[PDB]
């Protein structure tokens, strides 16, 4: 249920107003200073379903297993009518990440042996590593990860500490790039979990890369409703702008 760590951190308790209406957390890791800053340390260690934020690592596993190639990420739509018309069309990695196209990533998972998935989640230390709850174990099911762990995995990915190809990481980074200026690249991914027909679990995770540093972040929202990726991203952008990072 909870990630155990004793790392020191700077308290960010005056970020509380941004989380009106939610039990929330914000985690920041400053790469140059090797330093964490956290709002709501108890929630930062609580593990929650990753929902669409898991697509990052399904993409990487798929490259590593050669289901996807640096120049070959297209998948054909099978004509199932989804309620989101963005999903009702052929996709590549960039479009599937942008439009958070579940079937693209479900197909990837279907062609990964679940024993291989367990091995990957062990190696990258993906939260509770529990994938037995449902075929789509990352969607409001058994697999859960905390906000600090989301930051840790992004930093391990970008710092080339995972056993994934650097060019595959670049492709996944590109697929989640939200803004690129001369002074910074802003990368991130939303997620939303539905419980009792309400938005009860919102994520936004990513990083800002500047010309001299990288700032990794994760925002989590818990609530009875309205806790979704869009709101988690809005709060994140308010915080990051106050930090003068974007
Ligand atoms: C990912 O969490 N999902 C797929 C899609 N988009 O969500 S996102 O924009 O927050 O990434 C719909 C919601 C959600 C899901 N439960 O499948």
């Amino acid at each position: 249920d909870k990630y155990e760590t004793n790392v020191s951190y700077k308290k960010l308790n005056q970020l509380a107003p941004y989380f009106k209406g939610f039990d929330g957390s914000f985690v920041l890791y400053n790469e140059r200073e090797q330093a964490y800053s956290i709002y709501n340390e108890p929630e930062s260690k609580q593990r929650y379903s990753p929902n669409s934020t898991y697509k990052i690592y399904l993409a990487l596993m798929a490259f590593d297993q050669n289901l996807l190639s640096l120049n070959h990420t297209e998948q054909q739509w099978d004509k199932h009518q989804y309620p989101f018309k963005e999903w009702n069309q052929d996709q590549n990695l960039n479009s599937s990440m942008k439009y958070s196209v579940n079937w693209y990533y479900e197909n990837l998972n279907k062609h990964l042996r679940q024993d291989e998935v367990k091995s990957y989640l062990d190696l990258i230390e993906y939260g509770n590593e529990e994938i037995s709850g449902n075929e789509n174990y990352w969607n409001e099911s058994s697999l859960k990860i905390s906000a600090i762990e989301q930051v840790n995995l992004l930093k391990n990915m970008k710092q080339h500490n995972m056993h994934f190809d650097n060019k595959a990481i670049e492709k996944v980074e590109n697929s989640m790039t939200l803004k690129q200026k001369d002074t910074y690249k802003y990368v991130g991914k939303t997620g939303t979990g539905i419980v009792n027909h309400k938005e009860a679990n919102g994520w936004f995770v990513g990083y800002v890369e500047t010309k001299d540093n990288t700032y990794y972040f994760a925002t989590h929202l818990k609530g009875e409703d309205n806790a979704n990726g869009e709101k988690a991203q809005q709060i994140s952008e308010r915080i990051l702008k106050e930090m003068e990072l974007i």
